[PDB]
């Protein structure tokens, strides 16, 4: 039993993980096969951060500028690219780690795994989820670019996040693995505006489906709803609109409790209204949104990748 | 910036996740050099649970019975021995990923992480703490055991846990890698009591010092107190009482902060008194007690593993 935070087995991503340094700047590399993927802004100055010209920048820099280091060893920059805000080393090697792996760009409300990484060395893991406004909240310090995010598959690492700046809000902000920014972002250190965030609806009700499958059932009512009620609720609390399709994909947890979505809705609804009343579903007293149904799903049926 | 519950990197343990089967029962085990250690309760059958005689049942058994697998290689299992409360199978190969190791029982309130595994494989890992009354809140299903925990310092792999069973509270017990159990706690399918669990004070303390470095200081306040005051709102509260040790333990963190600990103290003694007012530290509407004051170091220091 027990429900608890989980984040992916992180030894794939641990080997592809280098550090890569253009001038005083070090940032952290991921390392799939003949190619190092890391943050553009690597080659900025102190001072060229508010509004970098990034293509002049990069002609200044040549291929012996990067300096590449898998570990102790030192990779041969053969060629460099500038695709969208992210830069891509050729090396004269592959790495003999490469996992099996994908390059995606997740919707916004899929949670995936970072690992943290400082200097190509990492860290620690932990699972964090694209809001709706496109931020995470996570936890990064300087030095933390490059950590990339990922999920894993049966044996497929799909990577999904590279964290390129942290927001004016405390929240941070990346991109997928080919450079474009997830949300309205741009790297440069200017302030930005993370936009009214909202609740992911489909992974409370998961959460909350959860609970009931690991003891806590006391949130469950009488009462009942309509999709469209709960909908009106929902935008007064700042909730995502629940669609058709959320219901369909909470089918399958709905059926092994027993309970319908809409009844789930009615005592979601009924937290809502009347709050938490000092009492912990699942260990908080808040309401979680950061477990997808998948998540749901895998921690309750030991899944293995 | 962001305090996050983060675990150490997997992949070091992953490669000594074997699994072992003994008749029916399947389960995981961890390969370090020439040794798989298991949970002894793999040989048990259906009902033999209740109160096994581990002695008769393993003199039935020989080495062939033990059915060892490193993931599709299979290995001779040449030796078996019980230790206490697990089972030490000698086998004819050495990992040749095995991490340098140490084995450890940590004292209760330190942290470690679990790498939970099913049949050999990972699946996923997070951050759990031996509570006081030497019980863990994680997430097991059937299968579980063998699930390691542990620490990571530099380059050793520390192990400390091994998941052996789900209490009737919820919460789950388990073994150092010498079989003692943490706790008073037997491998037998019976109706065992968890004590009278307290909350880690250090740890909270050092979760609230946190807060204030990532931005949270609403509960910073002008009064002050004594060692003994607190410790009488602390037992009112079935808080764990403060000692001088935690005093000195907690002073990095007080000087990179210009905080006093007594004075996070009287905050944290009216944050008790007059709850939380619907505010949320960190992220939370509760108070956490599993960062120890390492962890809150390691994470604003940006360590790397
Ligand atoms: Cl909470």
């Amino acid at each position: 039993s027990g429900f608890r935070k989980m984040a992916f087995p992180s030894g794939k991503v641990e080997g592809c993980m280098v550090q890569v340094t253009c001038g005083t700047t070090t940032l952290n590399g991921l390392w799939l096969d003949d190619v190092v993927y890391c943050p553009r802004h690597v080659i900025c100055t102190s001072e060229d951060m508010l509004n970098p010209n990034y293509e002049d920048l990069l002609i200044r820099k040549s291929n012996h500028n990067f300096l590449v280091q898998a570990g102790n060893v030192q990779l041969r920059v053969i060629g460099h690219s500038m695709q969208n805000c992210v830069l891509k080393l050729k090396v004269d090697t592959a790495n003999p780690k490469t996992p099996k792996y994908k390059f995606v760009r997740i919707q916004p409300g899929q949670t995936f795994s970072v690992l943290a990484c400082y200097n190509g060395s990492p860290s620690g893991v932990y699972q964090c989820a694209m809001r709706p406004n496109f931020t995470i909240k996570g936890s990064f310090l300087n030095g933390s670019c490059g950590s990339v995010g990922f999920n894993i598959d049966y044996d497929c690492v799909s990577f999904c996040y590279m964290h390129h700046m942290e927001l004016p809000t405390g929240v941070h902000a990346g991109t997928d693995l080919e450079g474009n920014f997830y949300g309205p972002f741009v790297d440069r250190q200017t302030a930005q505006a993370a936009g009214t965030d909202t609740t992911i609806t489909v992974n409370v009700l998961a959460w909350l489906y959860a609970a009931v499958i690991n003891g806590d059932r006391w949130f469950l009512n009488r009462f009942t709803t309509t999709l469209n009620d709960f909908n009106l609720v929902a935008m007064k609390y700042n909730y995502e609109p629940l669609t058709q399709d959320h219901v369909d994909i909470l089918g399958p947890l709905s059926a092994q409790t027993g309970i319908a979505v809409l009844d789930m809705c009615a005592s979601l609804k009924e937290l809502l209204q009347n709050g938490m009343n000092g009492r912990t579903i699942l260990g908080s007293a808040l309401l979680e949104d950061e477990f997808t149904p998948f998540d749901v799903v895998r921690q309750c049926s030991g899944v293995t990748f």
